[PDB]
């Protein structure tokens, strides 16, 4: 089977240039790229071009007004782009983000459509600015467009309305906008494993929480898992996985896998403040293997430590390239209370749930 790789250094040209040391560097996916390259896996995926969203694929997830204001970015004055940036929360901006942030999208449908139409089996997707904090209408925690959510609804307008999308968001951080963007939506199934320190952590919401469902149609399609007090790392997220992750995803049936990968969960990220190593990442690939036919797109979204997120990424590539899981202690208490109520909050929705 053939894993298909996309990245295009131009959504290197992004930057915060009031503080060129911004965690969120243009290095992130240089480094990670150029890690795929060291260790070989490069040279074994299928090169998948990249390419610019259009306006009308932004509109699957986003409204007029929010596409109008991002893209108005592109020739504005620093003073201007100094204003803008600061309306949002943790937001910088450049003349260059909202190409980037279109190039970063382009690049995972073109991924999409290759899974999807059989050229390959699996990819990955070395893309910034992120996308999972953005919502319908606003841009936020470094992202401007969520890449992940117009990803389901593009590989939805390739194939069928109702096409089953499983969304699982292994960044330390809640996806705020992806919950928001299918919170009533039964088709993409989105579940994430986040920091919540009781809805003090970023992005410091209680729709975190594990009792947020969703709404509507939607009831049981959102799974939160939210950690408090712990430095979560591989058990938890094992644990977590063969709990609730992979019971539901077994259930759900997805026909596509979408990843919002962020490695700030990494042991070494100052951000997430968490230690799941990178043959905790490969695990968790691996399992996610054994669904949609193995249909999976691994989307980069935060991770900050260069280092981390290379081995991190590139460990995933190599499980989606077939290597065999490397090797890889009871769990804390509070992963235990929080899994239970996630468990308690979902048995009603997913019969499979022990
Ligand atoms: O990586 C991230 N999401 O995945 C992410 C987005 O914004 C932040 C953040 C912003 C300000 C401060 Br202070 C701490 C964290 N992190
Ligand atoms: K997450
Ligand atoms: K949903
Ligand atoms: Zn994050």
């Amino acid at each position: 089977p053939i894993t298909g790789l996309v990245y295009d250094q131009r959504m290197m040209l992004h930057h915060n240039m009031w503080d060129s040391h911004h965690p969120e560097l243009p290095q992130r996916i240089s480094r990670i790229f150029s890690r795929h390259e060291e260790l070989r896996l490069l040279s074994r995926c299928h090169r998948i071009p990249a390419r610019l969203a259009t306006e009308e694929e932004l509109a699957l997830c986003h409204s007029s007004k929010h596409i109008s204001i991002i893209k108005s970015s592109e020739h504005m004055k620093p003073r201007d782009l100094n204003r803008l940036g600061d309306e949002y929360n943790s937001i910088f901006i450049s003349n260059e983000s909202y190409t980037c942030a279109l190039l970063a999208a382009g690049s995972c449908f073109n991924s999409a459509q290759a899974i999807l139409t059989g050229q390959v089996r699996n990819a990955v997707a070395i893309v910034r600015p992120p996308g999972h904090h953005a919502e319908k209408d606003t841009a936020c925690g470094f992202c401007f467009f969520n890449t992940a959510a117009l990803t389901a609804r593009y590989a939805q307008s390739i194939t069928r309305e109702s096409l089953r999308v499983l969304i699982v968001d292994w960044d330390v951080h809640h996806g705020n906008g992806t919950q928001h963007i299918f919170e009533e939506d039964d088709s993409v199934l989105y579940i994430s494993l986040h920091r919540y320190e009781d809805g003090a952590f970023f992005p410091n919401s209680e729709d975190a929480n594990y009792d947020k469902v969703g709404l509507g149609k939607g009831r049981g399609y959102n799974v939160n898992i939210p950690w408090n007090g712990g430095k979560m790392g591989d058990p938890e997220y094992m644990a977590a996985f063969h709990h609730l992750v992979m019971p539901i995803a077994r259930e759900f049936a997805p026909e596509l896998v979408l990843v919002s990968a962020g490695f700030d969960a990494a042991r070494g990220d100052p951000l997430g403040g968490f230690q799941v190593t990178p043959e905790g990442y490969a695990h968790l690939t691996h399992q996610l293997m054994s669904l949609a036919a193995g249909r999976v797109l691994i989307i980069l979204e935060g991770g900050y430590n260069l280092t981390s997120i290379s081995e991190s990424m590139s460990m995933c590539t190599s499980m989606l390239l077939g290597d065999s899981p490397p090797s890889l202690t009871p769990l804390k208490t509070s992963a235990t209370v929080s899994i239970n109520n996630v468990l308690r909050a979902h048995a009603p929705f997913w019969s499979s749930l022990r």
